[PDB]
């Protein structure tokens, strides 16, 4: 199956990320992996309630959590049918975070989210693969509360930017700019334009 993981800030999105989790649950429907359909009937589930809380009006720091849950529940189920249900636990933990800030405060539930994306990039490193940076990002998340908004978002782009050097040459280009200290907000425009190159 497939993985993606963006930023927000529009039906366009759930629209192409439901179509991921249809051939899915197809083809999880296909083949014998019945433990991944359950997720992918679950992914689906948390794709309701954020297309749902999204015509329903809400703001996108609630859409989001939903399609995040959305997002990992799809994704959750791929390292499943991988066999990597030791790298899944890892995702599991991130569902829980995600689910149990849903009653939230605005900044504590963004503030998971972000955590969500972090270390749903993180397995996604270790299955998809430079090594000490691992070992920063994931002690970096033993210690949420005591850092910022800024600080993760900036961690996802650091993160992000080592998954894509074990993917293009243009992560380190990102890496430059990290270094001269350019903007995040900048630093998230040409990540999410990979996403979007991609």
């Amino acid at each position: 199956l497939r993985r993606i993981r963006p930023k927000l800030k529009i039906e366009k999105e759930f629209e192409e990320k439901k179509k991921i989790i249809e051939e899915n649950l197809k083809e999880a429907e296909e083949e014998g992996e019945e433990e991944a359909a359950e997720k992918l009937k679950e992914a689906l589930k948390k794709l309701e309630e954020a297309i749902k809380l999204h015509r329903e009006g809400a703001n996108p720091v609630e859409v989001e959590l939903e399609e995040v849950t959305a997002i990992i529940l799809n994704n959750l189920a791929v390292l499943l049918r991988e066999g990597e249900e030791e790298l899944a636990k890892e995702l599991e933990k991130a569902i829980k975070l995600l689910e149990e800030k849903k009653d939230a405060p605005e900044e504590e539930r963004l503030k998971a989210i972000a955590i969500a994306i972090i270390r749903s990039v993180l397995v996604l490193i270790k299955w998809e693969g430079d090594e000490e940076t691992i070992e920063e990002i994931e002690e970096i998340l033993e210690n949420r509360e005591n850092l910022s908004l800024e600080e993760l978002r900036e961690a996802y782009v650091r993160a992000e930017i080592a998954y894509l050097i074990e993917s293009p040459e243009a992560a380190k280009k990102v890496r430059e700019k990290y270094e001269r200290g350019a903007p995040l907000e900048e630093l998230l425009k040409d990540i999410e334009k990979i996403e979007k190159e991609a």
